C-alpha cells in the first residue's frame, strides 16, 4: 502493498511526470533503467557518513586567492560565536579547524558535543577543513564581513532515513511500410518522401530514401529499403534516424541495437516529432507521446547476438598542428587518416582524443575493436591532470560510444562536490546526448547527488526543469530524477515537497495577474489590489510556513510581506515577492525578494548565468576579481521560473529618466552624481566607482565573448554601491555597452584617456587574455549551450561566433589590440545604438 503507492505517488507529484506510465513505450528500456539505478543508489546511501551529510558543509580545497589574502592584514580571524543573546569574539587563525576553535572556545567561557552553524542560515562549519576553506567563511571576506556563527546542536541523521526497498554477414534493411497524421498542414498539394539515415554521434553512415508520392493524410509504400552497412558493421549505440521531406517536418529515432545488446526485431508504429521553423532535440530515442495529432510511420525490422615504428619529422608537425586546433575547426579526410595512422603516437596527447576517436570509422567492426584495444591502453589519459574542457568535449553529440564517453566519466569522478556544482548544469543538459537512458555518466549525477545535499538539491531543480519542458527528454530525465528522490532521504523528500507547492501556487498567480493587465504601460490599481488579496488568500491556510530557496538552499523563507508584493511593470507581469526570513537567528529583517516571471525561457538565462560563474573562477586561477553578480535564477516549468532580487539596485535606464527620462534623451553625466547621493562618505564613492570600474570591465569581456553585448540600457543595472551587472539574457550595432556614461565615472570624456580609464582598459585586456587561456572550455561550453538551450542553430554560423570573439589562433599582442578595438568602436558611437532601440518602435 500500500505504502510503495503512496511513496509512488508522491515520488510523481514532485518529479511532475509519471515513470510508472507505459503509455509511450515499444520497448522496456526505462524500467530496465529504473532497475538498474537501485544498485549505484544504494551503493552510495550505503556509503556516506550520516552526519556529514545532513550538514552538507560547503568547502573547497583551492588556494585563497592574492585579493582575499591581502583581506587579512594579520594573519588572524575574526569570528563572532552567540548562544542565546550572549556572545564573544575570537581571534582564528586561517588554518584553524572547526573542531580546534571549539576547543580554544570551551575555555574562554565556563570556568557533549555542539555544533557551528552559520546565523540564519542551514550552513555549517565542520569537518576537517581549515576554516579559511569554508565558502560562506571566502564570502564573508570578499564583501567586508563578519562571520556570525550560533553554537547549537547536530542534526539528527535520524531524519535523512530512506524508506526500504522492494524490486550475420548480410546487409542492414528496413521495411517502410508508411505514414500517417490525421490532419495536414499548409493544405495544397506538396511532394512526400521518407529518408533513412544510420547515424552514430551526428556521422551518418548511410543512407536510403522512398519514391517520393503526394502528401495525403495516409501513405503507403511497403519498400525494402537495403542498406550496404552489414549487420556485423553496425555499432552500439547507432541510431535508425527516419525523416520525412517535403522540406523537414517530422523525425523519429530508433536505437538499432538496445540495451541487452540485441539487434532489433519487429513492426515498429513510431510518433513523430515535428520539426519547427543542429539541436539535441533531434536525436533523442524518446517518442511523441501526442497520439491523436503526430505523424506516425509504421516499419518492420526482422534481419541476433553480439557484445610500433617511429614517427618521421614533418608529419610529425602536421599532426600536432591538428591537435593544438581549437574543438570546432573542421577536420579533413586527410587530417582524419593522418590521426588514424598514426593512432599510437595520438595517444600520447591527452589533447588529441577528441579529434582521434572522431576519426574512426565506426561503421566497420574491425575498426572498432582496434579502437577499443586502443583504448585498453589508456596509461597516458589515466595519468593526465584533469582538463575539464576536454573531458566535456567527449561527452558532446559527436561522440556515441559508450566507451569513449565512458572514460570522460572517469575523469570527472576526481571532481570535487565545489567543482561538480560549476559544471552540475551542463553535465544535466549531456545526458541529452547519451544514446541510452542509463549510462555512466547518468550514474556520476545520480551518484555525486546523493553524496551531498547541495549537489542533490540543484539537480533536482535542473532535471525538474528539463522534465516540466521538454517532451523529447522528460522521460529519461524523469527516471534519473526518480532515482534521486528514493536516495535523498525524507528530510529532502520533505523540503522538496514545500518548494514544489510553493512554486506552483504562485505560478498560478503569476498568469493570472497577465491575463488583467492587457498590455496598456500603466499597471492598474484594481491590478495590485488582486494580487494582494490572492496573496492573503493564499498565506491564510494552504502555502506552507516556509521553504528552502531554491537558488540559494541555505535560505529558509517564511511568511510574504504581503505589504511589499507587487506586479512589475514590462510587457511581462512578473511578480515581485518579499518573504520574511523564517529564521529566528538571522542577522537582520531583511526580506527574501523573489522575482517571478513568465514570457521568457528561463533555461537560457541559467546557462548564461552559469557560463557566467565559469568565467568568475577562470579569474580566480590568476587573482581576479571582476566582481560579477550572477543571480539566482531556476527555471521552474513552461516559458516560467524565479530570479534572486538583487538589494539596493535600479536600471541604467531608470537614473537616465530620474533627472531627464523623456522620450530617450541621454545625458553624460548623471551616472556618477547617482553614486555620490548613494555614497555616504567619499571613501565609500571612490569605493563605488572602483567596483563599477570591474564590474563593468567583467561584464564588457564576458558579455562579448558570449555575444550578448548589444543591450539596451534597462537590462543593465547598478547596486548603489557601484557594482553593476547585466539582467535578462532570455530576450548599426555594438560589441558590448561602454556608453558616454560608463565613461564619465572613468574621468574621460569623448576621445581623452585618465586613470580610472588606464585602470578599465588594462583589466579588460587581462580578463580577455585569461579566459583565451581557456578558449577550448569556452568553446565547449557554449557550443553545448546552443545545442541544448537555443532554438534551432546553424551547426557552423551560430556557433562558430565565439571563435572569432576569442580570437582563435593569434598571439597575445594582435589580441589585446583585437579588444582595444572594440572598445574604441563603443567610443565611436556614443549613444547611437542605445538611442535606437526606440526610434525603431515604428520600424
Ligand atoms: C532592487 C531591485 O529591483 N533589484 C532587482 N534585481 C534584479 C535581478 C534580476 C532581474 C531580472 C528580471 C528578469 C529577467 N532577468 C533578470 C531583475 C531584477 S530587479
Amino acid at each position: 502493498s500500500e505504502e510503495s503507492q503512496a511513496f509512488q505517488r508522491q515520488l510523481t507529484a514532485l518529479i511532475g511526470y509519471d515513470v510508472t506510465d507505459v503509455s509511450n513505450v515499444h520497448d522496456d528500456e526505462l524500467e530496465f533503467t529504473r532497475r538498474g539505478l537501485v544498485t549505484p543508489r544504494m551503493a552510495e546511501v550505503a556509503s556516506r557518513d550520516p552526519k556529514l551529510y545532513a550538514m552538507h558543509p560547503w568547502v573547497t580545497s583551492k588556494p585563497l586567492p592574492e585579493y582575499l589574502w591581502k583581506k587579512i592584514a594579520n594573519n588572524c580571524i575574526f569570528i563572532v560565536i552567540h548562544r542565546s543573546t550572549t556572545s564573544q569574539t575570537i581571534k582564528v587563525s586561517p588554518d584553524d579547524t572547526p573542531g580546534a576553535i571549539l576547543q580554544s572556545f570551551f575555555t574562554k567561557m565556563a570556568k557533549q558535543d555542539f555544533v557551528l552553524r552559520v546565523c540564519g542560515r542551514d550552513e555549517y562549519l565542520v569537518g576537517e577543513t581549515p576554516i579559511k576553506n569554508f565558502q560562506w567563511v571566502r564570502h564573508c571576506l570578499k564583501n567586508g564581513e563578519e562571520i556570525h556563527v550560533v553554537l547549537d546542536t547536530p542534526p539528527d541523521p535520524a531524519l535523512d532515513e530512506v524508506r526500504k526497498e522492494e524490486w550475420c554477414d548480410r546487409k542492414f534493411r528496413v521495411k517502410i511500410r508508411g505514414i500517417d497524421i490525421p490532419v495536414l498542414p499548409r493544405n495544397t498539394d506538396l511532394t512526400v518522401f521518407v529518408e533513412a539515415n544510420i547515424q552514430h554521434g551526428q556521422q551518418v553512415l548511410c543512407q536510403r530514401r522512398t519514391s517520393p508520392k503526394p502528401f495525403t493524410e495516409e501513405v503507403l509504400w511497403n519498400v525494402w529499403l537495403e542498406f550496404s552497412i552489414k549487420i556485423k558493421d553496425l555499432p552500439k549505440g547507432a541510431l535508425l534516424n527516419l525523416q520525412i521531406y517535403c522540406r523537414l517536418l517530422y523525425y523519429v529515432n530508433l536505437l538499432l541495437i538496445d540495451h541487452r545488446f540485441l539487434l532489433r526485431r519487429g513492426e515498429y508504429v513510431l510518433h513523430m516529432w515535428q520539426i519547427s521553423g543542429f539541436n539535441a532535440d533531434k536525436l533523442t530515442s524518446a517518442t511523441n507521446p501526442d497520439k491523436e495529432n503526430s505523424m506516425s510511420i509504421s516499419i518492420l525490422l526482422d534481419n541476433h547476438p553480439i557484445a610500433r615504428a617511429e614517427m618521421p619529422n614533418q608529419l610529425r608537425k602536421q599532426l600536432e598542428a591538428i591537435i593544438a586546433t581549437d574543438p570546432l575547426n573542421p577536420l579533413t579526410a586527410e587530417d582524419k587518416e593522418l590521426l588514424w595512422h598514426f593512432r599510437y603516437e595520438s595517444l600520447k596527447h591527452p589533447k588529441a582524443y577528441p579529434k582521434l576517436f572522431s576519426s574512426v570509422k565506426w561503421g566497420q567492426q574491425e575498426i572498432v575493436a582496434k579502437t577499443y584495444q586502443l583504448l585498453a591502453r589508456r596509461e597516458v589519459w589515466d595519468q593526465s591532470a584533469l582538463d575539464v574542457g576536454l573531458t566535456m568535449q567527449l561527452l558532446d553529440c559527436n561522440f556515441s560510444d559508450e566507451n569513449v564517453r565512458a572514460i570522460a566519466v572517469q575523469k570527472l569522478e576526481s571532481l570535487e562536490d565545489d567543482d561538480v556544482l560549476h559544471y552540475l548544469l551542463q553535465l544535466v543538459q549531456a545526458v541529452k546526448f547519451e544514446p541510452y537512458h542509463d549510462s555512466a555518466l547518468a550514474r556520476f549525477l545520480l551518484k555525486r547527488g546523493l553524496r551531498n545535499k547541495r549537489i542533490g538539491h540543484f539537480l533536482f531543480w535542473f532535471l525538474r526543469s528539463e522534465i516540466a519542458q521538454s517532451r523529447h527528454y522528460q522521460q529519461r530525465f524523469a527516471v534519473i530524477l526518480e532515482a534521486y528522490l528514493r536516495g535523498c532521504g525524507t528530510a529532502m523528500l520533505h523540503d522538496f515537497t514545500q518548494q514544489v507547492q510553493v512554486i506552483e501556487m504562485l505560478q498560478k498567480v503569476t498568469l493570472d495577474i497577465k491575463s488583467l493587465s492587457a498590455e496598456k504601460y500603466d499597471v492598474s490599481s484594481q491590478v495590485i489590489s488582486q494580487l494582494k488579496q490572492k496573496l492573503e488568500n493564499l498565506q491564510n491556510s494552504q502555502l506552507p510556513e516556509s521553504f528552502r530557496v531554491p537558488y540559494d538552499p541555505g535560505l529558509k523563507a517564511g511568511a510574504l510581506a504581503i505589504e511589499k508584493c507587487k506586479v512589475m511593470a514590462s510587457k511581462k507581469k512578473p511578480l515581485w515577492l518579499e518573504f520574511k526570513c523564517a529564521d529566528p537567528t538571522a542577522l537582520s529583517n531583511e526580506t527574501i525578494g523573489i522575482i517571478f516571471k513568465h514570457g521568457d525561457d528561463l533555461r537560457q538565462d541559467m546557462l548564461i548565468l552559469q557560463i557566467l560563474r565559469i568565467m568568475e573562477s577562470i579569474w580566480e586561477t590568476e587573482s581576479l576579481d571582476l566582481c560579477l553578480l550572477p543571480y539566482g535564477c531556476i527555471s521552474t516549468g513552461d516559458k516560467i521560473g524565479m530570479i534572486e532580487i538583487v538589494k539596493d539596485a535600479t536600471t541604467i535606464a531608470k537614473i537616465q529618466q530620474s533627472t531627464v527620462g523623456n522620450t530617450g534623451a541621454f545625458k553624460d553625466e548623471v551616472l556618477n552624481h547617482w553614486l555620490k547621493e548613494k555614497s555616504p562618505t567619499e571613501e565609500k564613492f571612490q569605493a563605488a566607482v572602483e567596483r563599477f570600474v570591474y564590474s563593468c570591465a567583467g561584464y564588457c569581456v564576458a558579455t562579448f565573448v558570449l555575444g550578448i553585448g548589444d543591450r539596451h540600457n534597462d537590462n543593465i543595472m547598478i547596486t548603489e554601491t557601484g557594482n553593476l551587472f547585466h539582467i535578462d539574457f532570455g530576450h548599426e550595432r555594438v560589441p558590448f555597452v561602454l556608453t558616454p556614461d560608463f565613461l564619465f565615472v572613468m574621468g574621460t570624456s569623448g576621445k581623452k584617456t585618465s586613470p580610472h580609464f588606464q585602470k578599465f582598459q588594462d583589466i579588460c585586456v587581462k580578463a580577455y587574455l585569461a579566459l583565451r587561456h581557456h578558449t577550448n572550455l569556452l568553446i565547449i561550453l557554449f557550443s553545448m549551450m546552443l545545442m541544448t538551450g537555443m532554438p534551432q542553430l546553424t551547426s557552423k554560423e551560430d556557433i562558430e561566433y565565439i571563435r572569432d570573439a576569442l580570437t582563435v589562433g593569434k598571439n597575445e599582442e594582435d589580441a589585446k589590440k583585437y579588444f582595444l578595438d572594440q572598445i574604441e568602436v563603443c567610443r565611436d558611437k556614443g549613444w547611437t545604438v542605445q538611442f535606437n532601440w526606440f526610434l525603431h518602435l515604428v520600424l
